[PDB]
């Protein structure tokens, strides 16, 4: 059995690497220096932002993240297909699982690109500071803060990509998502993912007491970030009527 | 050291039994025949017979009265948890402040089936349908608890399981304003260790029960958040003081 669970962990890590071009390991090598990777150009004010790119600031940056989210949903969707059992589920439920799982996964993986000071951008080529994001115009200045506050706590667990691979899989296969037709097949997959995760954390973090429990508890903070994020999008759509929002992102948010 | 975790487990069950008059075992007995007055509509409610009487408002007032009683039961229980009373007193207050609602909804689940909720120490039964039939926005007060309860109860936890789970909720190191997170997480790790051993022993046939129970903590925080937004509204002055939170 436990040999089977190591095989699952290995499968998931493999697909993760295949699906997500900027891993936590690459992110950390960029963020902390040095030699395997290269140093980011740092955006920290209106000056550096102009010198950095080679209509207005906050909205343009907002469209930037909006476009990254779309790529992220594309990568996540590719990864979900690799989770054993996922593609065999009722198609409606595949859609439901992705619809609800995707943003919880975006914020988990976004934490890999973050430290307390800011976030990696343009595939690790850039680094935008938390302060600069926080200084942005009235509604946009609030978008990233909750993600930074999560990242700081989440990053304290010291998870690596092989851990995150299984964790993200656990998130996607939640049998407690609204409007799931066949809850049981989903729960049977998740049960196995949870077993695999537990063994993986035991093995990878032997000195780390109750890391499994401490990680599942983080799923609480993920839910709150989603709620807050979609509230701000409501504000943006009514205040910026000329603002375009990607169809993929359109039908994900609609009917939380 | 798993004989010490069975000790902790037992200590916590012992205290829970002391602290909460209506146990899950007791409530399930009442709910599945082992007889309460039933409240299903306006006329059986009027006949039904409370300490809070000073329709939708009277029911909501009753729920708040009961919540205030429950806070003190939970406060008494928290004192039993090895290490809790040795915490900084501000942190004890913080842990209780943010944890009681989560525990109220957890424990309310023990008193609910999909059809209604035991009321008044199990002497009564208010139907789920009577509760949603109430005027807006009072008919939306209790439905999200029934949704959670039905899901939660499907875990089939017993009182000795819940005694440890509730302790785990109290000792959460992520409450805002905690001054000394270390001993709290130190205690909770112990309790999580005890909870895991309890569920392995009490439910050997359900593999990731531990995990599934911990995933229910997100459903709980969600519920508590939704509930406090419904409390946004948008009275006797002394009464209004008793029911601040
Ligand atoms: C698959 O999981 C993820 C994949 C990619 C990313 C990612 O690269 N992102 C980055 C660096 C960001 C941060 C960011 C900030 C400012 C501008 C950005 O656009 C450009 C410059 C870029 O990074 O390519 C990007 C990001 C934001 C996102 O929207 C949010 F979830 F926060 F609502 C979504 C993904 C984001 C995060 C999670
Ligand atoms: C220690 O945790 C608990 C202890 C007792 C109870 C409980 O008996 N309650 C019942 C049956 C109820 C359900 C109920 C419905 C209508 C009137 C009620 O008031 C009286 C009749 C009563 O429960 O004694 C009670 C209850 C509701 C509460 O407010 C709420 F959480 F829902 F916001 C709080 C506690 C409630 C719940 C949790």
């Amino acid at each position: 059995e436990s040999a089977d669970l190591r095989a699952l962990a290995k499968h998931l890590y493999d697909s993760y690497i295949k699906s997500f071009p900027l891993t936590k390991a690459k992110a950390r090598a960029i963020l902390t220096g040095k030699t395997t990777d290269k140093s980011p150009f740092v955006i920290y004010d209106m000056n550096s932002l102009m010198m950095g790119e080679d209509k207005e600031v906050a909205i343009r940056i907002f469209q930037g993240c909006q476009f990254r989210s779309v790529e992220a949903v594309q990568e996540i969707t590719e990864y979900a297909k690799s989770i054993p059992g996922f593609v065999n589920l009722d198609l409606n439920d595949q859609v439901t699982l992705l619809k609800y799982g995707v943003h919880e996964i975006i914020y988990t993986m976004l934490a890999s690109l973050m430290n307390k000071d800011g976030v990696l951008i343009s595939e690790g080529q850039g680094f935008m500071t938390r302060e600069f994001l926080k200084s942005l115009r009235k509604p946009f200045g609030d978008f990233m803060e909750p993600k930074f506050e999560f990242a700081v706590k989440f990053n304290a667990l010291e998870l690596d990509d092989s851990d995150l691979a299984i964790f993200i899989a656990v998130i996607i296969l939640s049998g407690d998502r609204p409007g799931l037709l066949n809850v049981k097949p989903i729960e049977d997959i998740q049960d196995n993912l949870l077993q695999a995760l537990e063994l993986q954390l035991k093995l990878n973090h032997p000195e780390s007491s109750q890391l499994f429990a401490k990680l599942l508890q983080k799923m609480t903070d993920l839910r709150q970030i989603v709620t807050e994020h979609v509230q701000l999008l409501q504000v943006i759509k009514k205040t910026e009527t000329d603002m375009s929002l990607h169809p993929l992102l359109q039908e994900i948010y609609k009917d939380l």
